[PDB]
C-alpha cells in the first residue's frame, strides 16, 4: 500500500514540433522561425530532470512505457484515424496532423504509441495493486483528441486509451478522467460523450481552447447524459478558484459517482506564468488539488490514482508545479518552490464572486450523477 | 507634417540576460539554467526584424541612438545610481545590480546609454518639428528604474531621462507619460513624485510587479499631488477594459493636463499570450490604443508623440503587437495578424463589472488636474 | 580614383528556415534527434551582420538594398525546370528538402533565394558602374553548390554566377572571374560556366570535402571553356602558409593572365580553424591577407571592380571576426582585434608543409592555358 | 569469464553551466556577443545520453549511480588549495571563471564537479571488484586538462586520476593505466603522475592543439616516472588510418609492455570528423576499430577490466554516434548505424600519410623504457 510508478521515456523528449511558435513558419505571413515552439518538448523534460535532481526519483519506481498496440489505441478510437496517422508518422520531415497546430514528426507514431502505453503501463500496474499510485509523464498530449482525428498537439487520447484497458482489460465498470488541463478537455468529453462507465470532468478557462466548447450545457448523451461535466472558469482565476471548484464540484462529483479508479489529466497550463491560458495557479495550487485527489483515492477507490501528463508551457515554472504533485505522492516534501514569494503577491487567493458563481452553475448537476 | 522616426540599434539585441529564468539559474534550489531567460532580447529583436520584413521600414526615418550622456542621466537619476551602475558593467562578467532578477552584462552600461539615448534623440527630433511622431525600440526597459537604483529589468529610466531632456533642454513646461506596460511604472512613479511638469499615468495588472505598488491612492506629494495616476485593473482584463481606460482616464486627463509632449511607455506584455502577465490584449487592442493616442496628441499638443519600448515577452506574438502600433504611426496597414481569429475568440471583448468598477476608481481624480 | 565601399544585408537573409535536423532532417528511425540550430542555421551569418554595426564599420559603408533577381535574371546562370521546382517547394505548407537530402527550402523561402542572388546583383551593377569602388553582399542561402539544374548543398541559385550572368548579358563585360575561397569545391559555378571561357572559375578547397567526387586539378573546362576552370584542391589541415602561398603561386597570376573586368569572389570562411565543415586553419589574420591581395590586384588590373559575396562557414563564433577582417580590408579602418588571436595562433597551420606546396604547384602549369 | 557492463549518468551532468559565452566569456568592448550554446555547452553529452537509450543500448546495459567524490578521493589527485578554490567559485551566486578564462563553474558547480569525478571512481570500483566487466562513465564536467593545483581547459578536477588515485589507494592496485585519446593533450594528467611509474600516462592528441605548449615526444615523467608517460602528438588532418596505425605501434604495445592491472579511457570524441574544437578526420567506425582493439587488449593481459571514461568533444550532431558506437563495442549488440557513413567516408583520413606515419614511428624507440 504504498509504491508510487513513474513513467518517462527518453522520445517523449524528442517530438518534433517544428521550427514555428505555434502555427509553422510562414514567410508571406511573416511569421519569423523560431528554434522553440510554444508546445517545445524541454518543458517537460525539464519537469523529468528536476524530479531526478531533487531526488524524488529514489522515492519512486520507474516503470517501462510498452508501446500501445493497435487494440489498445482503438479502445478509444476509429480505426481510420490510426491508420491517418500511420500515414503522416511516414512522411520524410512529417507534417501537420488536421488542425494547423498539431505537427507529428517523421516517425513520431513510434511517440504517440509510448505516450499511451505509458498511460495504460502504468494504469495496469496501479489497478492490479503492484503501485498504489503514479505520474506518467508522457508526451505528445492527449486530451484534445476524440474519437476520430488529432487535435491540439494531441495525436491519441492517453487518458482514454488508459480508461478504456482498464474498462475492457480490466473489467472496471466505473472510471473517472479528471482533466484539470486549463484548456478544455474536449477530446476526452467526445469519446466517452454516450457512456456513463467514464465520468469526464473538465475544469478549465472558459473558451480557451477550443473555441466553441467546454460550456456547463456539454452534458453527454442517451445513457452518459450527466456523466460529463465542464467548469469553465473565467481568466485570471487562480489557487482559491481551483481549490472552490475541487471542493464544491469535483470531489462530490467523484464521491457521487464511486470510480474503481481516478485518472488525473495533469496539465500545468494554469500556471502564473503560463503563456496559453490566463490563470494564477501556482505550485502551492497544484499541490493541493493534488493532496485532495489523492485524498479521495484512498476513501472511495482504495487509492488507485493515476496522473497522467496534458499540457503546460512554462520551462522556467512547470518544473515546479509538477514536482509539488509528486511530491504529494511520495509524502517526501524536499524542496521549496523557489518562485513561492515572488508569486503568491500577485493574487488568485481571494475567491471572487464572478469566479464563485462560475463554479456554483455546476453544482445542481451533481444531483444527476447515479 | 509626416514624418515617422524610429531607433533600432544592434546592441538592443545584445543584452545579456544570462542563463536564469527570471533570477539566476541556481543548483542548490534546482534551478536548471536555460538558454532563454523571459527577458531575452530576441523578443524585441524579432520585433525589429518584422518591421524591416514587412517592409514598414521603408515608410519610416531610422534615428540612430546618440548614447545618453551623464548630465542627460542625472536629470532623472542620482548622482550615486549612475556610478554604482560604471561598477558593476565593469565586472567581467557583469551580474545583478541589486533586486536579484536584473542582470546586466559586462560593457553593459553602454547598452542602458544607447536605450536611454535613443528615447532622448527621438523625442529631440520630434520636438523640433523634424519628425511628427516616432517608436524607439529600445532595451533595456526604464519604467521600474527609480531615481536611486535599477529594478526589474531597468538600468535607468528611458521615458524620465526622455522628459528631463524635453523640460530641462527643450523649455517645455509639461510632458505626460503613459506608460502601459503591463507592470506597475514605479519608477517613473518615484522620479517625478513631487512634480507637477510631468504627469505620469500608469495602466497596469494591478499587484503583478512590484508587489506593493500601484494602487490609485498613490497620487504624488507637494506640488506634485494629483499628477501622478495609477490605474490598476483585474487579472483577465482584456480589450474592452483597456479601451475602456484609455476613454474613461487616459485621454481626458491628457486633455485636462495639456502636456506640450506625450511620451507613451510602449509595453507589449498585456498581450493574449504573454507568460509575465495575465491580460488579453490582442494587437487589435494595441492597435487602437495607439491611434486614440496619436489622435489625442493631433488634437492637443500638434501630434508630438515618442513611443519608447518597455517590457513585453512573448518572442511569438509581440512582433505582431509592436507592428500594429507602428502601422498605426506610418498609415500604412499592409500585414494582417495572423493569431487574431486564433486569438478573438478568447474573449477580453467585453467590459465586465469588476473591470468597469476598477476603472471608475479613477474618474474622480481627474478634477485635480490642473 | 574612388573610394565608396556597398554593402548588402537583407533581413530575410537571416530567417532562412534549415529545419529541426543537423544536416539532412531530423530522422527517428535513424535516431537523428532534432536540434534548434541546423549547421548553416542563419544566426551564423546573421552574428557576422550584427557586428559589421556593432563593430561601427557600418558607418564606413554604403548600405546597398537588395532587389529581387527576376526569373530573367536567375535564367542567366539556370534551368527553367529548377527556377520552376523551387517555386514548387516555396510554396509547400512547411517547405522541403530540394534535390540533395541535405537542401532545405522553408515556405515562402523563394522570396530569399531571389533577395541572395539579387543583393549579389545590384552590388555588382553599382561597383561596375562606379558609384561604388567594392562591396561586400552578404547573402545567405549560399550559391557556389548549386550548378546550372538543381539546388544542392544548401543552396538554392548560384548567385555569384546570376551577377556574372548580369555582368556579361547586361552590362556587355567581355571577362569575368569569379574566386571561390569557401572550403568546399564550387561545383555549382564550375558546371554552370563550363564550357564558357568568358567567366574564368576559380575554386580553393579542401580536397573531396564537399561535394565527394570533385574538384580535382583535372577538371579543366570543355571546348571553348578548356583551361578556364582551376581548381586548386588543398589537404586537409591547411592554414594560412598553404593558402597564402596558393593566392601568391596560382590565384593571383591566373587572374592576371586572364584579364577579367570584374572580380567576383565566393567569401566563404568555412576554412576557418573553428569550422564544423572542414578541417582547415586559416585564421582572421587569413582570410585579412587573402582579402587584401586580391582587392590590390583587382586595383591593378580592373580598376578596383572586386565584389565579395558571402558563401559558407559555420562557426557563430568565429565566423563574424573572419567576416570583419575582410570588411576592414575594403573600408581601411583597421579598429577592432580578433579576439581568438592569440588562443588561434599557436596551433599552427603557419608553416607551408610539402604536401601543402606540392598540391598548389600542381596548378601551376595551368596558368599557361589561361589566354 | 563474465560479462555486464556498467554505465554512469546524472541528470546533474546536464546541467553545467557553460554561460553565455562561446569560449571565453561574452564581452562587449571585444564585441563578443552573447550566444546560447557555448561550444562545450552540455547538450552534447547529454544528446550522447539520450541516444544510448533511444537505440536501446540502455537495455543491455547496468545503470550505475554516481557516488559523489568525497575531499579524501579528490585529493588523491588535487592540492588542498585547489579544492578549497574550487568551493569559493562554486558559491558564487552566478559562479564564474575558474583559473584560465574558458573554464566557467557554474552556482552550486562543485556538486556536479564530485558528482563527475565520483561517477568515475564507482565504475572503476565495480569493475575491480569483479562485479562488472566493463564499463562507461558518460560524465561533465571533463577531467584531462586539470593538473594537480588548478582547473583549466573545461576541466575541474581530474577525474581519470581520481580513479585512478583510488584504485592505487584503495583498491591497491600496483598498476594503473589511463590512456586518453581526445583529441587535446592531456596535460593535466601528466601533470600528476609526471614523478610516478605506477600509473603510465598516454596521451594521443592533435599536435598544439590545446594547451598551447605541451604534449610534445620529449616530455617523459621524471625521477622514477621517466618513460612512464607517453605523448602521441599527431597532425592536423590525421584520420582513422593514422589513429589505427597509432593504437597498432604504440598504444596497445604500450599497454602490453606496461601491464597494467586496470585500463582507464580518456575517451574524448572531439577528434571527430565535425569537431570545431580540433582539426582531426576520425568516424564513428573509427572509433569503434579503436574501442574494440582496446577492450580486447584488456581481456588479454588485465582480464578485461577497462573503464571508459567521457572527456571532450563538441559536436551535438556527430558525437552521439561516436559515442554510441564505443558502447556498441562494449556492449556486443550492434543494432544502429551511423547514418553519417556514407557522408563522411569519401572526405578522406583513410590512407596513411608519411608525415602521419612519421608522427607515430617518433614514440616507437620509447617503448623498451616502459619495464
Ligand atoms: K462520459
Ligand atoms: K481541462
Ligand atoms: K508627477
Ligand atoms: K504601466
Ligand atoms: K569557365
Ligand atoms: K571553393
Ligand atoms: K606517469
Ligand atoms: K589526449
Ligand atoms: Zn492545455
Ligand atoms: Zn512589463
Ligand atoms: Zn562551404
Ligand atoms: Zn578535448
Amino acid at each position: 500500500h504504498h509504491a508510487i510508478g513513474y513513467v518517462w521515456n527518453t522520445l517523449y523528449g524528442w517530438v518534433d514540433t517544428g521550427t514555428g511558435s505555434l502555427a509553422a513558419a510562414n514567410l508571406t505571413a511573416r511569421m519569423q522561425p523560431i528554434s522553440h515552439h510554444l508546445a517545445h518538448p524541454d518543458t517537460k523534460r525539464r519537469f523529468h530532470e528536476l524530479v531526478c535532481a531533487s531526488g524524488q526519483i529514489e522515492h519512486l519506481t520507474p516503470i517501462a512505457a510498452v508501446a500501445a498496440t493497435d487494440a489498445d489505441i482503438l479502445r478509444a478510437h476509429s480505426a481510420a484515424h490510426l491508420e491517418n496517422m500511420k500515414r503522416v508518422s511516414n512522411l520524410p520531415t512529417g507534417g501537420d496532423t488536421g488542425d494547423g497546430i498539431t505537427m507529428m514528426g517523421n516517425g513520431g507514431l513510434e511517440i504517440a504509441r509510448l505516450s499511451a502505453g505509458g498511460a495504460v503501463e502504468l494504469t495496469r500496474r496501479v489497478a492490479t495493486g503492484e503501485l498504489s499510485a503514479g505520474y506518467a509523464l508522457v508526451n505528445p498530449p492527449g486530451h484534445h483528441a476524440p474519437h476520430n482525428a488529432a487535435m491540439g498537439f494531441c495525436i491519441f487520447n492517453n487518458t482514454s486509451v488508459a480508461a478504456g484497458y482498464a474498462r475492457a482489460v480490466l473489467g472496471m465498470e466505473r472510471v473517472a478522467i479528471l482533466d484539470w488541463d486549463v484548456h478544455h478537455g474536449n477530446g476526452t468529453q467526445d469519446i466517452w460523450w454516450n457512456d456513463p462507465s467514464v465520468l469526464t470532468i473538465s475544469l478549465h478557462q472558459h473558451l480557451c481552447f477550443p473555441p466553441d466548447s467546454g460550456y456547463s450545457t456539454e452534458r453527454g448523451a442517451g445513457n452518459g447524459h450527466g456523466y460529463n461535466i465542464n467548469v469553465p472558469l473565467p481568466p485570471g482565476s487562480g489557487n482559491a478558484a481551483y481549490l472552490h471548484a475541487m471542493d464544491q464540484v469535483v470531489l462530490p462529483a467523484l464521491r457521487a459517482y464511486r470510480p474503481q479508479l481516478i485518472i488525473v489529466g495533469s496539465g500545468f497550463d494554469a500556471s502564473m506564468l503560463d503563456p496559453l491560458a490566463r490563470m494564477m495557479v501556482t505550485a502551492d495550487g497544484f499541490r493541493q488539488m493534488a493532496r485532495r485527489t489523492i485524498d479521495c483515492a484512498a476513501d472511495i477507490c482504495d487509492g488507485r490514482i493515476v496522473f497522467v501528463q496534458e499540457g503546460g508551457y512554462s520551462p522556467h515554472y512547470l518544473p515546479f508545479c509538477g514536482l509539488a504533485v509528486i511530491e504529494e505522492l511520495t509524502g517526501v516534501r524536499s524542496l521549496p518552490d523557489p518562485y513561492h514569494e515572488f508569486l503568491a503577491g500577485m493574487g488568485g487567493n481571494t475567491l471572487l464572486d464572478a469566479e464563485r458563481a462560475a463554479i456554483e452553475e455546476i453544482v445542481p448537476l451533481l444531483a444527476d450523477i447515479r
